[PDB]
């Protein structure tokens, strides 16, 4: 109960500081009956200026900003996740390695640009509408907070989101998938542990069910549908292949709680190989077009799965 | 669990946004060994610029500073009080008028309003000041200082110095006097004694026959911190602080509750925990009314000299009791 914030680095240590105590205020703020237009305009900026105290871990002078914390806490409830559990994924140890990891793996903390925050204020009505209708039950990115830190005289720019991957299954494979012309990966990149293999690797070499395939492709088109409303292009399909077997060389063998795991689904009982697989679409921030990426990108997804 | 600070001025709900926010950020911080210079020379600062957002009841801008936070929480605790407990007798409810006076909701602190020479003297003297209560284990007439703030609204500064109560926390005050031992005339103006609860001085008590009876265990114990509290202020340059003294009668007391619960119909007793009402005396057992007194030394911050003046309120204040 005594929260340190210790980090690798006073940037991290100011986020930590931040989310706690941005989350700590919403705690002293009701629950409203409904977002207003204001919310979507709405901002809190601290300015810490300390001096000779608690500078163990902390700068003495920092700046932290939550963009729209209404509308992020009123999507972090939408998503399932309790104010409470996002502050102690964010304060209880430094998140880990821009893009970043809470150290439960449960968050991932993006660096953004001035304009990803732009762009993001700019689809954020649309978007919490669009989650509100969709219960929340979404193929997109889930974004939990958005904030601006100022540290040194340096801003930072942080988006939050739910990781994509199990936050506890080891990922074996991973692409990115556009349905794009065409694209690879380089022995610059098949070089990593983890390549982020592509469209071309993934066609040179995904087993459901029908059942499966059809809520997923169901999620995929209006979800795609509704980024080509926004106009908005670019975006990746993620796609993670965890392999049951390899990894058994408290515990639980491809197991895993859906309800925090949201991307994931498990093989089809007559799939080849036992695995679990986790499919969400990513980059939607920053000689084509919406109507011809959304819907190739729609075809290419839809012969991927089995 | 939500704190709206809500408040019958801006000030206010600054003040307990800033006491909930200060006491929770020090939960964050372990508690030391022993206090260094550095905590002496410290501070927080912080900047709220809010934007459409949490309005109701807190300025969108405003700025709150602690001064020496590590000192002030270490004085708590060496005056027995609880960080949570100060913190939520501060944000329950809104502190009520007794700016300048202030006491929280529940009667247990005050909230002075003071100058920006006051917050230096503080500084000046507050090292020496923990070193006494230290080796006095609290155990003082003096003011029990438990924080000091600056607060920013408007663009505006306001200084508060947080303080023990003198008086009980539900024990109520019948009459109260301010004394000093001023060879010179100490007098209640027509203003102050046409008040609800006048503010008598020594030629108020002196004229009255005023004498308060505790029997001689509780006057040596009360004589010798006295003694000691003022010699300590004697050491440093300190004069003109006075005795507030608060008289409560217990009958009275009884007779206006009797008025209150008969209201209702239509529409223990003169005791005490000393550990938190730490100025309260009873009145000895061979004793006329039956009354419960509350004596501290006041005013300390901002012809006669300092040791001189300390001699002399201490034969006064000797005599002020049987």
């Amino acid at each position: 109960k005594v929260k340190l914030f210790r980090a690798s680095e006073p940037i991290l240590s100011v986020l930590m500081w931040g989310v706690n105590h941005t989350i700590n205020e919403l705690s002293n703020v009701p629950v409203p009956v409904m977002l207003m237009p204001d919310d979507f305009k709405a901002y809190s900026k601290i300015k810490v200026d300390n001096h000779l105290f608690n500078k163990e871990n902390l700068p003495s002078r920092f700046k932290f900003k939550e963009y729209c914390p209404m509308v992020f806490r009123n999507l972090r409830e939408r998503f399932g996740i309790d104010d409470q559990d996002y502050q102690n994924s964010v304060t209880r140890s430094a998140p880990i390695n821009r893009f970043l990891t809470t150290y439960d793996r449960r968050f991932v903390i993006k660096t953004v640009s001035s304009e990803d925050v732009a762009e993001m204020h700019n689809i954020l009505k649309k978007y919490h509408q669009f989650i509100v209708e969709c219960h929340g039950n979404t193929l997109l990115p889930q974004f939990l907070g958005m904030y601006r830190l100022t540290v040194d005289g340096v801003e930072t720019y942080m988006v939050v989101t739910r990781n994509v991957f199990s936050h506890r299954l080891t990922v074996h494979r991973k692409y990115d998938l556009k349905g794009s012309v065409a694209r690879e990966a380089s022995d610059k990149e098949k070089a990593k542990d983890l390549p982020t293999f592509k469209d071309n690797d993934f066609l040179n070499e995904l087993h459901v069910g029908e059942e499966s395939k059809k809520n997923f492709l169901e999620k995929l088109k209006r979800d795609v549908e509704f980024l080509a409303q926004l106009k908005i292009m670019d975006y990746s399909l993620l796609v993670g292949i965890h392999d049951v077997d390899r990894a058994e060389q408290f515990f639980g063998p491809g197991e895993f709680d859906p309800s925090v795991d949201v991307y994931a689904m498990k093989s089809h009982e007559s799939s080849p190989k036992k695995e679990v697989y986790f499919m969400a679409i990513i980059d939607i921030l920053t000689t084509v077009n919406p109507e011809q990426y959304s819907k190739r990108f729609n075809e290419f997804m839809s012969n991927i799965l089995t």
